[PDB]
């Protein structure tokens, strides 16, 4: 059962932005985010911080906001212009989705939003207009062995990924990489709006949920730096899968888990997928490479935890099977 | 300044440089360069022209050698959105009254319908559509070397008056991600982009057309020491040029090497995110001498005064402007 | 436990691990892995035997391949430091009642007087001085694979009782940088050095005798990444057997791969410096798990079960004491 | 003119241990060895500062000490027992040298010593016992995007090295490399008792005075962080040479110039010459890639600065041209 594709345009979307994240203690996220993993504050607050990796402008990559229940409040799309926004709330307005706008922002450090519960189950927001800040790409002196440069991506987690292709094609996403069997079903795919690998991915499995959201290093030893580090702190039981190579993606990829358990990717090695017939790589569901190209054991948890997602209430969308 | 007129027309909607085509006056010596020390990976190549591809390439090549008599660079090529846009780059270039040749089959193998054209600044440019798709060698790991070039970013051109160029590669779509101005802002370079990153081309003040270098991207700062160390084992480190260096502009870790005939290839890497619509322009002072290497690397005379000619589209060197 | 008895006669002065002999059952796919996959030098070979070394050896090799009916390690190889310690070394092990074999000539291709002998704990073992020297390929950077094997580092043994085979060894010489320990003292592991790393060989407990690995270290990380890659672009990630990851005891970033006959070799970087007299012993608990992955990474079943047979001086293997 | 062989044995020394260096605004020198370096402070007061190196477990491998004029108060060997501390006193003592011996040390930390003015002007120390501190190897949570692991060698700058060379030989040092002309006089040479390329090498020149001290890196980005940080911090002009690839010693290497111009080597790659008969690599003085291996322009003060050296009684040996 396919999403009808709308009469009206997609908003044109740029990139994935940021992630609204509720966490239960901030201050124990805080030291996992700001002093193991060396994000850097743009402003926070008693309930808030905005944090953002260190070649970013626009204000924040992360929010982390202190609540009842660990959950994912939004997933954040940056949009091309203000007509953008307009153009967003009225494509997911015919697509009879609940929408939210908001002239003053969400999140701090965000302009005129428009936020859906899509039809995934998914909070997502569209915004064009965001305040800079400092970009620190420069900022040797503050660069840390382990530091996340980029936001990269999100993976969701949904029960029909098929239905979920076509609603992110007829969005404006292309699939850079897909898993399928011999029939030709969808079985995961990865999507993309800017030149990178994926802005997002689909995921099969029990959902809404929020597989993880993904930050990008320069090279591997930053990413290495990361597992030695959470050693000498004795937090390497939060290192759950990597640090491995990917097949589909050909990321070199280490994921963690902060202390509500949400999945945080941290990778390096990614390519160019900007041409218009960019050639979409289809893996087979039985070929173990797709996972693993060096074979790495499967942990399993990797694909039976995912974070919770909320509605526009603040309420975690309940998780269907 | 006499700014090139804006066209009444379209701009072609450009995604990215995508190969140059190079004339060289030794085939087997430039191909020893190349394929050899270098690690550039073959797509097809005969007696006379050899097509040559990076690591995560899928299309049919970056890089054409073509044996000639005087060593030159015959195009600047970029790939368009859809075949229609090439219709678009025809007209573009014919309103501002420029030199244009169409061709249905290409200009290069491997390459379909495509116009080149001379160019307001005297470069030979030209823009396709559609490509011949090759084995994309991207987790080719068995054919991997220690100092594998995985992309090509961007071209460099001299040319005299930079101003000019700027308005014009705006024009034409190109944005600016970094520029070095002075206090009255007058802009002496500009790195101008389509695909995200900081560019598809740079502009570079003095005598032209001239190209200054062609570049390549490699995955890890390793790989660029690794170039140095295997020209230094080979005896051939006088073709190193500059470097290895950090750019203050650009952020990017360098190294510019000479192939055969003098022509300048830069390989780097680390680059960063440039296309969100409002991405901020990084202005430079024209007297911060970080802007040239951010670790104080001293000046190489050679980097200033030579570059390659240009040919025009009878395959003639354009005349140097001095 | 029954020791060893020390010798009225010194021991020989070991200088350090320096090459085994390795007997495979198909020559030509051994030398696929270690030559094609690996790129290990090759010094010299013929039809029934291969002569490899690392890229910053001199001597004339770290490995010998030989082929054979039955996959095994024919010696583990120390060299002494002068001539003088190969009669010191044959004079130690006779007084210790071992079985010994002289041979002015050597054992193997390159190496000149040697005596071998079956140790107390049933290894093989050759203590040798004069070697034909070979051209040190330290800069040979036109020769660098991007997963370059630099250097022959230790051996890694499985044998019952480790508190008699720590014993025999300091006897010989060997000091302990690093130890697994329970809570009354006993020895469970112990890593042994006379050159100036982590080891020159580590004894493991299990049913023996038996040879865990031989290591290979490369100059960086990357390097190691590069050997995983390869072996995926080439199907052959299944004989990846453990890794990467980061070892708590030795603090090294590790591989541990298997050749065509099950032997294991470990490719490592990053070891650091044992060379005082007085270097601090570092003693893991026995239950702390990060002395086996610093970062926690999944237990591999085989790296504990697996080991590779050792023969005696007639060619024969070892029974395992079980 | 060869110096004596004494016939007393030399000391067994084990390799290069400390420096002791004489700055003139000791806070102005911290900022630079510690907050720009990362080096590990062992103890500090007003006038000194005790810094040691990632993996270092002795006590220091620097002792900075405010002074008048800046300066090398002493080149530091640890040798292998106590009696080879008699044993360095008795050599150079047979060599008609100045001795000192202090039973409580010269420096904090540091045990029974004796200094000596050696027979090319400078002040050698040889000591054994030390205080043990935190070996911090695997301490990741302090590691730095530069971090200096281990200190490796000195660099002294001699009128004669033929005759610098026969008397180091004489103490135990073996040549792992030399540059030699035509008709085999030896210009420089790289000399060890450790297992590395050198522990301390002798370069031509007006002197006595100290060319360079070293520290190891782990890994090339290291290196190329320092200078990052250095231009993030506007101190580029501290750069003097490099990036580089040496010829001789196969170092991929940086000197940098602390505030009082004391000239401080960080490379990373060596190999190894533990065996008995490593074949020494003889360099001939015209071929350029003995200095650099890819060509990189040649740095005019690196072969006219270096740093004054102090006998015993605290002031400059007087530089001989
Ligand atoms: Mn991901
Ligand atoms: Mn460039
Ligand atoms: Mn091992
Ligand atoms: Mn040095």
């Amino acid at each position: 059962n396919f999403v009808p594709t709308p009469s009206v345009p997609a908003p044109d979307i740029v990139r994935c932005a940021y992630m609204e994240i509720v966490v239960t203690d901030l201050a124990k996220s805080r030291e996992f985010y700001v002093d193991v993993l060396g994000l850097h504050v743009t402003e926070e607050d008693e309930n808030t911080i905005y944090l953002r990796s260190l070649e970013e402008f626009i204000h924040h990559n992360l929010v982390l906001r202190q609540g009842p229940i660990a959950a994912v409040a939004a997933f954040a799309y940056r949009v091309k212009s203000p007509a953008e926004v307009d153009a967003a709330e009225a494509y997911y307005k015919e697509l009879g989705c609940r929408t939210e706008r908001r002239k003053e922002g969400f999140t701090k450090g965000i302009g005129d939003s428009v936020r859906v519960e899509d039809p995934l189950g998914f909070p997502y927001e569209f915004f064009y207009e965001t305040e800079h800040v400092e970009r620190l790409t420069q900022r040797y002196d503050l660069y840390s062995a382990g530091e996340l440069v980029r936001l990269d991506h999100f993976n969701q987690v949904t029960p029909d990924v098929p239905r979920g292709r076509a609603y992110l094609e007829d969005l404006g996403f292309r699939v850079s990489e897909d898993i399928k069997d011999s029939d030709g079903v969808t079985y995961a795919a990865w999507m993309h709006r800017k030149q990178t690998v994926h802005d997002t991915a689909l995921t099969g499995g029990n959902g809404p949920r929020m597989h993880h959201v993904a930050f990008a290093t320069h090279e591997k030893h930053n990413i290495i730096q990361i597992c030695d580090k959470m050693g000498a702190l004795r937090i390497s039981d939060r290192i759950e899968r990597g640090p491995g190579r990917h097949g589909v993606s050909n990321a070199f990829y280490l994921y963690i888990l902060d202390p509500d358990g949400h999945r945080i990717e941290i990778y390096t090695q990614d390519y160019y997928t900007g041409d218009p017939d960019n050639p979409t790589i289809t893996w087979d569901v039985h070929d173990n490479q797709r996972r693993d190209w060096w074979g790495n054991p499967v942990v399993p948890s990797w694909y039976t935890e995912a974070s919770l997602v909320l509605d526009l209430d603040g309420n975690p969308q309940p998780v269907i099977v």
